[PDB]
């Protein structure tokens, strides 16, 4: 039997996406985006520090992972209960129809969250050459030369949350396409793991509600860097 529910970590008591996971990047922002700016040494490698942060978030916004999760819960509230009635009427040309198109949903909100994580990867890279220039350029105390620090110990950490986004999703992807191939080949009650339509769309829903504050959370935040 295949999971139809959400997986981990989206499963988790506490939404994976949020200040609670990424507070120490997002207050590393904050204080990139106020760095004074009296110092002619530091000018132009502190404004390319703060343009690689201002992509990055930029980049995020675009993707906006946790809102496409929301629409994606709300749709799943409808799609699965169809689903699982497909399944128990044993309507293997209907079930693959409906799985498809839950499966096409799934896989671009989680292409949106390895998109996230590639941008901060991206821009690790970025930290790094900054901090060899800086190093040696900038002798003495500059805090973007903190501000660079703090991306290069931050950044993967924040790039991993959304890597198993991404990775959680594709899987319940994968696994309710697999899951309609069962339909009429074996017993309708022996395909997915939970008991009921009505379970896997209120496991969607709660997950919805939490992706929904994260959005509306991350929507404010990123409009005040
Ligand atoms: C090359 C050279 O000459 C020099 C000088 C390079 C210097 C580089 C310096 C810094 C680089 C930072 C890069 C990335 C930051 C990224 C910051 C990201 C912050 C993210 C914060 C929060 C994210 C929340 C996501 C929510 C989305 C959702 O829930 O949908």
């Amino acid at each position: 039997s295949l999971t139809l529910s959400p997986l981990p970590p989206l499963s988790n008591d506490i939404y994976p996406i949020g200040r609670n996971s990424l507070g120490n990047l997002m207050t590393a922002t904050e204080k990139a985006k106020e760095l004074p700016q009296e110092d002619k040494s530091a000018a132009q490698f502190q404004a390319t520090s703060q343009e690689s942060y201002k992509s990055a978030v930029s980049q995020t916004t675009k993707e906006s992972p946790s809102a496409s999760l929301a629409k994606f819960c709300k749709e799943a509230e409808t799609a699965y209960p169809a689903l699982y009635k497909a399944i128990q009427a044993n309507d293997s040309a209907s079930a693959k129809e409906l799985a498809k198109s839950i499966a096409s949903k799934l896989t671009e909100v989680a292409t949106r969250a390895g998109n996230v994580a590639q941008a901060y990867n991206q821009g690790a890279a970025k930290a790094q050459e900054g901090q060899k220039l800086m190093k040696s350029a900038l002798p003495g105390s500059h805090p973007v030369k903190d501000s660079v620090d703090d991306a290069l110990q931050y950044l993967s950490p924040a790039a991993q949350v959304f890597t198993s986004m991404q990775s959680s999703l594709n899987e319940s992807a994968k696994n309710v396409v697999a899951a309609a191939d069962k339909v009429g080949k074996v017993p309708a009650n022996q395909i997915a793991s939970e008991d009921s339509g009505e379970a896997i769309a209120n496991a969607w829903a709660k997950l919805g509600v939490k992706a929904t504050a994260q959005a509306e959370a991350y929507n404010k935040w990123q409009g005040n860097q």
